[PDB]
């Protein structure tokens, strides 16, 4: 009599627990579906007295934020319009390095490869045109 | 007396049960490896004046069809030849769009991309020559 | 006993998606070198 | 005490199972490393007059048939030697075309380049000279 | 009285029947892990007078043969040095295959792919350089 | 209590499966074997005690022999009938 | 009552089996990322009297061996320096093969590529200059 009894319980508990795991996969599939997708959709300016970065780029997904960026010598930190929303759209971002200063004086109208650290943990390659 | 008649009863069960998911099991095997493969194995021909493609298709599965085709602009229907039997063969099939009408008159001799949406769910890219 | 059903689902898919890949790169071929 | 049957019938099925997928796998592997591997040896020799054309072709793989040929303007079928086996051969394949013949009267001497469609659904690239 | 009697017979049963499932779960485990592994660990050479394939192949599990090969045209057997020890060694085995024999004069120098059938139900892919 | 405690080995010439058993109870003994095709008889070891142990038993059957031969490396499953009605599924790797 | 004794065995026994996977697959990791990287980081010089290779190689994982060289015509065996340490090192391998001699020194002045099979199944690609 017990026995059938158990085999319910059980039955019933494990029904329950595979709706919560079919359901926690679902949730997930649906947060890493619009987690946040940023990528580059044109030239990027490079200025070297001001050492402002004007780049335009494309989020598909959530709006992520601009933690650092990664110019040839040093990482430096981000001081304008960190917040990356939906859509294209041009970003004026000041980047702030204490020894890259100055060093792209003589690499005016050259081109430059940089690299954008977002909140989401992905990294953006970033090609531009060093300008004064 | 009651316990071992219930561990009986629920034994069969258990294995009456198992047997239907292994069973269930093989037979998803079988339909999902026979499903219908749709690949091309050669250039097609797009024709600008009467917008028929001439495209040779290989399927080594179950027998599909051509729900609907999409080229640079819209996406269209087909209208003629929509089955795609298993082997390699030849396949002429008209498609009817209001708007890309006449504009590949002056692709003539270009290369073109197209998708065909077919009823198992599968899409294929294909690559023309447009011709008149 | 559903890993090895997803496994085979996702490589039957992957063979399929493959076989259609190297079928678009060799009709690219064909219309590439006769293009005119 | 029927957890522990349906226990184990589900591992002996998961095994099972398991070691068809691999041995599916591997038969894959076996296929498509063999499947055939065709190219060009040499330059080959394209008649104006008789439309015939001689290719040495290598095959490294299993031995396919060739179904049709892409000339600049159509492409026509193939009517001798189609069939391709290992090794280094040199083939004399008839091309039969209604427009395309005659045309090749004015390039005597000049380079050509063709397509070879294979019933393996690869197409051969084939660079030659036409002759008359 | 009876009730409980069945009671435990059951659940020693039970327990019994789960350490059976157990344990042989761990033996496929161990006998998994240790099946035999080969691999190839640098370039073969196939000689064409003599048809002969030097290959260096690596295992890393149990020892297991060599129960045929697979060349471009046809599968034959192999008749030397079939037995795979553990690590890296050098095999010099002899390929008899009626047909492929001097097709491949016409391919010395260039490059071939091999399939190797084991007696674990594993193919190696091997590429290697035809030699004379 | 009779159970598996590691990778067996069955041998394809000599026909001979070294197995380690575990038996937590009474000493039981080995009446028979099921291998993949038919059954067999034993002829070595067959006395399970106490403890863990490994066993050297061999098998012989008429058909099965030569079988195992291109099984070399692969694994397998078997199955051992006791003397107090328990049977015990082993998994091995054939060798030669 | 036996039933959810059952229960818990397997799920003890699952949770267990479960861990020792993801234990495993992390192992596996750790020892795929350090497993050994040797590339080449300038270029190499074979002398032709001496058949000595001055090669500067960069390993940034565990260090490997050089179980042999494969030149031009054969692939001979290799007596000095075999032991790549980690970092960027010039190494003085000694190649000795019967008839590769004396062919290199009519290619004096030349460029030439080479083949180093490393322990680790991994095959570099080395540019080199030939001196005398």
């Amino acid at each position: 009599l017990s026995g059938a009894v158990t085999a319910l319980i059980l039955v019933i508990a494990s029904v329950i627990i595979a709706l919560v795991v079919v359901g926690f996969a679902f949730g997930l599939f649906g947060a890493f579906t619009g987690q946040g997708t940023v990528a580059q959709v044109g030239t990027a300016t490079l200025s070297a007295s001001t050492l402002t970065l004007t780049v335009t780029l494309k989020n598909t997904g959530a709006s992520t934020q601009v933690t650092g960026v990664l110019i040839n010598g040093n990482s430096g930190s981000v001081s304008g319009m960190t917040t990356i929303s939906a859509g294209v759209n041009t970003y004026t971002i000041t980047i702030s390095i204490g020894s890259i200063s100055t060093t792209l004086r003589g690499l005016v109208g050259s081109t430059i490869s940089l690299t954008l650290i977002l909140s989401n943990g992905e990294t953006v390659t970033v090609s531009a045109i060093v300008t004064s």
